[PDB]
DNA sequence: GTACGCAGTTCGC
């Protein structure tokens, strides 16, 4: 099983380095054939000549051209002709590419920003973390004195815990009783301490939470202040830090580290990120919290450490637990996207889908088209087209609800009619597509790129789902529902890639057919059941809708519908068809995009409303939550109310506890290109100033505190919250929190 | 930083 893949210099050669793991062992395979190249598009063949004397001089070498190859591709469906060009060494490249590109004889270049390694998996065909092999796990934080703008590496690392499947122990140069906790004599002897540990275990997989931007950075800020040679990966070297804009990344040569951070995030939606928050999301029982306000008091007086101690050592086992179950989703993304869980870990969306495209290309001899210039990623920012079809809903309480969705509306849609940029308006075909209302025709002779390729991955799917249904292990069925499920994101975003500003396959065209297309199948579909089936349709969002007979009896309108679904499913094109949802007893539209559902089990299903956002407080999300579940289920009104009447008189008389009137609400771009003021944006400032890390998506937690005026003139971090100074604004939270959102719903 | 559709809160003026 490939882990991960690298490359090294030997004699001024490239030479792969394929990091596996086979039979419970490490190995190393080397590859010293395989040269970074670039595509050129020449205005006449006789003019390779000219172009192979083009030479750069970096590092004061003098780099060149040392191959030169004509190659037959297909652009966008049309076959082409284009030289392929190697270099000696993957370096040099950017160094010479633009001065190719200078060449009056040539057009343009291609794929010329695809990094070494991940152009090797990719030429090879080899595909991460395909195979049967456990791998070995071990998870580590640290415990610092750091302060918010104190440069960084600069305090010392108090407490290195560390744990696997095995223990969890924590180590430290502060005298603790702890069974769990081994005592060294310096900070120094405990990062030596835990380098041999790191050693004596041999993980594959080292697990953080945020290492990328604090526990392995500051532990090689430290070892670098000290004197310590940080040596982590298995060929002795130390942890390499990498910059991705914003952020930062951490990578152990020979292992994967695993950073839960970047995982969660898009992963998993919660209101905060804290270890903490996470532990209580996945894990049922919640995670007691020590804040670096008492960590540094705890040395000072030296009472207490062995609180932070046992922190120290819950943050290292949560992380590792939490990394257990979601490093095998993550490698089940490896494979499928066919890059390595390091960079898969990290990636966007779009992103993945670059990769997963890019290998595709390779396999079909389909060239790549560039990501866009400056002008023309402009161009597709300011460029938009209508999306799907929301139906205002009848509003109120309804009973007896049958819900009918389509099956992956856009990836049905791209594959029935040809949807792609290699077959958009391409003449000389014998049977097209017209999309309608905006009218852009697509050829059927052949299968474009695109759709090709959902085809091949709604098939897997189903191979997939298959293999999940006839096979017994608990852990095998995870897995391969880890994998359809996967499937099935990666088609179900190919719609929206094709608006992906950023996209190489950019297609605004094909974009605006498939919600012109999705948009008039489901309007079709509303239309066609309150015609020929006498059927109301409530709700309705894009690819599916809440439908009934008004007056029928439950089981008469399931029986109906299922008549619907084999009526308009045989007049339904190519992969398009409508599937069962569910029966639903009553349900509350309260408006669009905001409305929920109750099952016959009497389990409500909660969309769009305040209970779901993380920018409403939880005593709002909890009155709504509670309100709402009594209309719903046991329909009383008059409890409803009292529920109201009962919170806002806890909050006047200043008794709910104040972390419920927490509100988290994220940054979204640099402080300064925001044009107005709001709450969140001024707390920011303040730890802006503060020197605390302030950058798009971090989350801001805040409290209103009483006064009159300006919310953001009375909003406050809530790190800096205290109930012995302060004093919080609960008719903020009665007139602006509670009481709007069980307006919605009496209403 | 896959897309657009959309609700609802804060703030300037």
């Amino acid at each position: 099983m490939i882990l991960d893949a690298d490359y090294i210099t030997e004699d001024g050669k490239p030479i792969i380095r394929i990091f596996k793991k086979e039979n419970g062992e490490f190995k190393v395979e080397y590859d010293r054939n395989f040269r970074p190249y670039i595509y050129a598009l020449l205005k006449d063949d006789s003019a390779i000549e000219d172009v192979k004397k083009i030479t750069a001089e970096r590092h004061g070498t003098t780099v060149r051209v040392v191959r030169a190859e004509k190659v037959k591709k297909k652009f966008l469906g049309r076959p082409i002709e284009v030289w392929k060009l190697y270099f000696n060494h993957p370096q040099d490249q950017p160094a010479i590419r633009d001065r190719i590109r200078a060449h009056p004889a040539v057009v343009d270049i291609y794929e010329y920003d695809i990094p070494f390694a991940k152009r090797y998996l990719i030429d090879k065909g080899l595909i991460p973390m395909e195979g049967d092999e456990e791998l070995t796990m071990l998870a580590f934080a640290i415990a610092t004195l750091y302060h918010e703008g104190e440069e960084f590496g600069t305090g010392p690392i108090l407490m290195i815990s560390y744990a696997d499947g095995s223990e969890a122990r924590v180590i430290t140069w502060k005298k603790i009783d702890l069974p769990y906790v081994d005592v060294v004599s310096t900070e120094k002897e405990m990062i030596k301490r835990f380098l041999r540990v790191v050693r004596e275990k041999d993980p594959d997989v080292l697990i953080t939470y945020n290492g990328d931007n604090f526990d392995f950075a500051y532990l090689k800020k430290r070892c670098e202040e000290l004197g310590i040679k940080f040596t982590l990966g298995r060929d002795g070297s130390e942890p390499k830090i990498q910059r991705m804009g914003d952020r930062f990344a951490v990578e152990v040569k020979g292992r994967i580290h695993f950073d839960l951070y970047p995982v969660i995030r898009r992963t998993i939606n919660l209101p905060t990120y804290t270890l903490e928050a996470v532990y209580e999301a996945i894990f049922g029982q919640p995670k007691e919290k020590v804040y670096a306000e008492e960590i540094a008091q705890a040395w000072e007086t030296g009472e207490g450490l062995e609180r932070v101690a046992r922190y120290s050592m819950e943050d290292a086992k949560v992380t590792y637990e939490l990394g257990k179950e979601f490093l095998p989703m993550e490698a089940q993304l490896s494979r499928l996207i066919g890059q390595s869980l390091w960079d898969v870990s990290r990636s966007s969306t779009g992103n993945l889908v670059e990769w997963f495209l890019l290998r595709k290309a390779y396999e079909r001899n389909e060239l790549a088209p560039n990501k866009p210039d400056e002008r023309e990623y402009e161009r597709r920012l300011r460029e938009s087209y209508a999306g799907g079809y929301v139906k205002e809903p009848e509003k109120g309480l309804w009973e007896g609800l049958v819900s009918l969705d389509f099956r992956s509306l856009g990836p049905s849609i791209i594959i029935t009619h040809n949807v792609s940029p290699d077959t958009l308006n391409r003449e000389g075909c014998r049977e097209y597509d017209v999309a309608p209302e905006v009218g852009h025709k697509f050829c059927k002779d052949f299968p474009g790129f695109i759709p090709s390729l959902l085809g091949d991955l709604l098939e897997e799917r189903q191979k997939v789902k298959k293999k999940m249904k006839a096979t017994i292990d608990p852990i095998e069925k995870k897995l391969l529902d880890y994998r359809q499920r996967l499937i099935k994101i990666l088609a179900n975003s190919f719609y929206g890639y094709y608006g992906y500003a950023k996209a190489r396959w950019y297609c605004k065209e094909c974009a605006e057919s498939v919600t012109a297309w999705g948009r008039q199948y489901i309007e079709t579909t509303i239309r066609e059941i309150e015609e020929k089936f006498g059927f109301k349709v409530l709700y309705a969002d894009t690819d599916g809708f809440f439908a009934t007979i008004p007056g029928a009896d439950a089981e008469t309108v399931k029986k109906k519908a299922k008549e619907f679904l084999d009526y308009i499913n045989a007049k339904l094109p190519g992969l398009l068809e409508l599937e069962y949802e569910g029966f639903y007893k009553r349900g509350f539209f309260v408006t669009k995009k905001k409305y929920a559902v109750i099952d016959e089990e009497d389990k409500i299903t909660t969309r769009g409303l305040e209970i779901v956002r993380r920018d409403w407080s939880e005593i709002a999300k909890e009155t709504q939550a509670r309100v709402l579940e009594a209309i719903l289920k046991h329909g009383d009104v008059e409890e409803a109310v009292r529920i109201v009447k009962e919170v806002t008189e806890k909050l006047s008389k200043y008794e709910v506890p104040p972390e419920k009137l927490v509100i988290y609400k994220q940054i979204t771009r640099d402080l300064k290109d925001y044009k107005a003021t709001g709450p969140h944006v001024a707390v920011a400032k303040r730890l802006a100033a503060r020197g605390v890390k302030i950058r798009p998506g971090t989350v801001i937690s805040y409290i209103v505190l009483k006064g009159s005026g300006r919310i953001g003139d009375r909003a406050i971090p809530f790190d800096e919250f205290d109930p012995t100074k302060h004093k919080y604004d609960a008719e903020y939270y009665i007139e602006n929190q509670v009481l709007p959102a069980v307006e919605r719903i009496l209403r």
